[PDB]
């Protein structure tokens, strides 16, 4: 396989609500088997995408149904805020990154061309701080249609009115697959850097 | 108008790998603050559930998440193997007693209409002994989607490969809430007279 | 606040490795302040407990920690081997008399319903002689989780590898409080009729 | 297996509430069989860790469960307050050193990059004295998620209400494995210095 892993969630044991510097360097780790929760690190991700790449997102719900989304993908440098560039969607999970959510349209929930934010480095399009409330570092707009770095709620369906400190859909979510009130069981991001050509 | 406690786990201080006699009579104790581990006794459950009842199950993981399930409940007599009869699920934990584990399939993992089995009194649907392997007395099929009388593994996530003497998923489990290789921190079962609600 | 003392250990001055006759009659003495080593006598225990009683057990280790356990207690007649009947545990020492050792299981280490055995009158559940080897008269099963009449080792922790003639865990022990290889510094047993307090 | 032992507890007989000077030189003793309670000494720890090392933590609770944690580890010099630097968690006990306590908050209970403190030498991040209250010398933040040098409470489960002088969770603890209110039975820390390749 020419793919390499850049992110994975599988049991909620790792905290994803971290600082700019943790997202920049990478945290967590994977094993021999390739099991474990982690984030590769925005600085190495910038470097790995220099010559272009294909991103593959794999999702799994609490009943074992699966879906995937593939995109052409680039991550900008730290001066560009690690901005996201994606195009050419293909898959079964639905295009949450370019089109955002059907309920509230692209304008506010599209992720394409957004910078990365964290709770201590806000570069989103909201008057408030998305990352603080949604719980992870991500490419926020105002604020999201998808967030694989959100809070791990076990079981699937969750009632946001039951969350604290914020009564919001801050779970591990991909709207066009299971909706904003459904937190996913296992998720991973993998890229194929187009190193030759 | 209130509930009666019929089982509780919270620290693994009590061994639940017990005989048919221990499960018929009851073992364990609660202190006046309601703490401790126990099993009320199948003879007593048959008695209290004779006109029908509502069962409530309350589950807690090692990160503070909680969920519950409610059913209409009745246990059969001794000569009927204290067989379980449940219906009318409602809740947040997911229905592991009637639909069982969608992934493994209801034919093998549903608990409804199953007799109770212990290691010295096997009436499950497996050619082998479920209670022996899974570690406690329960309403086994072949073998389980849930088991609140399983082995208390401290800390939550466990790897069956490390278990001895059987390398299997025999923790305190409720598959539709936390999966099969996560053992819960605190669990309790409570009932109420059908009339009194 | 009147309890009658029935047993006490505190300085190892008294031999507890004695015959059926001596355990039936009683041996040892107390001073004016309630100090000294002693065993009241099983014939008196049957008599005083005929209508039920509350038993209180007090334990003290060599670092100053203390724990207690309370039970409803009865002893049978001589022809019944002065068998132990206990229920309704309450306390902080853990229930070593009814539930036994969490690790070894209730089947072999439970003391409830056992006969009292001495080296000259073995009625335990072992093919060998528990009382010979564990050093005192007790309500042995196969053989124990608790024994307040075992060997008084100095200082707490001991190594059975170092014991003669039997390399075994035969100290003054209460497994759920301090384990099997820690012998306790002071212990006592006391009773009172249910009515009072 | 090129491991050195650097700490070990097994029955609570050695007092761990000591001075900066005792922690710097080392205290306690081990017999030939590698048995005994002791602390190697921060000055010698700094020397053995100059080229990096692997730290192995081994834990045992009062019902026979065991867990371990491995980290890359280094301890700074005395001028740097013997600061802790760990990375690369793997294991089964959960990462209490880098993630801190999920419930109380990582910010306050994470141990990475903290300095060593003792009751007579406070460099913790609290306005009060962590070492004085929690009972031992340790790499305190405000104050802890783990502390193998805490007060030894017999039996496992303890009630903070019953502690004195202070009513807190100051037992021998590793929160992601057994929680803050359960004191462990046997614990050890061992290193493998990377003398290298
Ligand atoms: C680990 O090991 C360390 C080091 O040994 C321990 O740290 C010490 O813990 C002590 C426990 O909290 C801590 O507190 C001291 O308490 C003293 C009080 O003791 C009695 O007497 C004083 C006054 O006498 C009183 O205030 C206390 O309440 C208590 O009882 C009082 O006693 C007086 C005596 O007549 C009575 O009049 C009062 O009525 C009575 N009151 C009550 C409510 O009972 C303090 O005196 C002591 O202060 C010290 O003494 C002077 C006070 O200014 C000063 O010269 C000293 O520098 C210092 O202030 C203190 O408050 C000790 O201070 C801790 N010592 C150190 C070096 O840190 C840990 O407890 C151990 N950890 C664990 C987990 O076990
Ligand atoms: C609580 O009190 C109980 C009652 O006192 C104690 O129980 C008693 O426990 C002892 C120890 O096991 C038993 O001892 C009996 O006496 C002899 C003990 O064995 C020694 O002696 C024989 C032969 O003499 C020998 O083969 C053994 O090897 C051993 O020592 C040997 O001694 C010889 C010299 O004789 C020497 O040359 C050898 O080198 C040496 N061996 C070694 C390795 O050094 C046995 O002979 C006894 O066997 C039977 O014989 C007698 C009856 O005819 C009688 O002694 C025994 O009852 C037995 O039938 C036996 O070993 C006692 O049997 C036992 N008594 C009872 C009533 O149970 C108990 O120990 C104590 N508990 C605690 C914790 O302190
Ligand atoms: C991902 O992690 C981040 C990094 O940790 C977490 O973000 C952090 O989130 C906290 C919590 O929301 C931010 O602090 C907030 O709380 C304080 C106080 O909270 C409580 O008190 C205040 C009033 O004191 C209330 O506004 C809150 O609702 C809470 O309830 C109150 O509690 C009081 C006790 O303090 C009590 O007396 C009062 O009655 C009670 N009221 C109610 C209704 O319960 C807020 O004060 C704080 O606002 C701050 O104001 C300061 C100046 O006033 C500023 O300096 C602070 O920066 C901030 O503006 C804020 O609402 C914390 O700021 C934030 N940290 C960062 C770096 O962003 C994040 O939550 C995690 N997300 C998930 C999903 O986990
Ligand atoms: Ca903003
Ligand atoms: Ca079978
Ligand atoms: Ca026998
Ligand atoms: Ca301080």
């Amino acid at each position: 396989g020419g793919w390499l892993l850049i992110q994975q969630r599988m049991d909620g044991s790792l905290n994803f609500n971290r600082t700019w510097q943790d997202y920049k360097r990478g945290f967590g780790s994977l094993n021999d088997e390739g099991e474990g929760e982690f984030w590769l690190g925005n600085d190495y991700l910038h470097l790995l995408t220099q010559r272009g790449s294909v991103l593959r997102v794999e999702l799994e719900d609490w009943a074992g149904n699966e879906a995937y989304a593939e995109y052409h993908f680039r991550v900008g440098s730290e001066a560009e805020g690690y901005a996201l560039q994606v195009s050419s969607y293909e898959g079964t999970a639905g295009d949450a990154l370019i089109e955002g959510s059907v309920e509230e349209g692209a304008e506010y929930t599209s992720h394409n061309n957004m910078q990365f934010s964290t709770f201590d480095r806000d570069a989103d399009q909201w008057e408030e701080n998305c990352a603080e409330v949604y719980g992870g570092g991500w490419w926020y707009n105002n604020c999201q249609a998808a967030n694989l770095n959100g809070i791990y709620y076990p079981g699937g369906s969750y009632d946001p009115r039951n969350n604290s400190p914020y009564e919001i859909e801050n779970g591990v979510v991909w709207v066009s697959f299971r909706g904003a009130d459904y937190s996913l069981r296992a998720v991973r991001m993998k890229i194929r850097p187009l190193v030759t050509q």
